[PDB]
């Protein structure tokens, strides 16, 4: 129930929603990997409709991951002229106010987040790159002349 609670907006949900989410990424990705190969000599197809599903799921994840780092939800505009909080970081050693930003959170989350955003879409472009081109060698290669 929480009578008081730690954590405001972002804290363990955030922190929470990478770990289950990144524990997909990675399950993905090596099913991808053992499946694109395993089918790439078989029927060359298996591997397309694995992309794409694991393409629109993954964008899913990278959607809700990139907008929940990235404020875009207020209540009331042209509301903004005094910066009113109990407290942001009291509790903590290091004071910390509010104003001249909106700040999601302390800086440890944050980078973790983009970390693993980042890397995602470096695995999956690297991935995307190896099935076009494999396709193509082997599209190339039946007709030859």
């Amino acid at each position: 129930g929480s009578e008081f609670g730690p954590w405001k907006e972002d804290s363990h949900i955030v922190s929470a929603e990478v770990g289950e989410k990144c524990e997909a990424i990675g399950v993905k990705l090596l099913h991808l990997e053992d499946q694109l190969l395993g089918a790439m000599y078989s029927h060359d197809e298996a591997l397309f409709q694995s992309l794409q599903g694991e393409l629109q799921t993954v964008k899913e994840t990278l959607q809700a991951m990139i907008l929940q780092l990235q404020p875009t939800k207020e209540a009331g505009e042209a509301s903004a002229s005094y910066p009113t909080a109990g407290a942001q970081e009291t509790e903590a050693l290091v004071p910390r106010g509010s104003g001249f930003g909106t700040s999601p959170l302390t800086p440890s989350a944050r980078i973790s987040a983009l970390n693993i955003v980042g890397d995602l879409l470096r695995k999956v472009g690297a991935l995307e790159s190896k099935l076009a081109a494999c396709r193509n060698f082997a599209k190339d290669q039946a007709s030859r002349k």
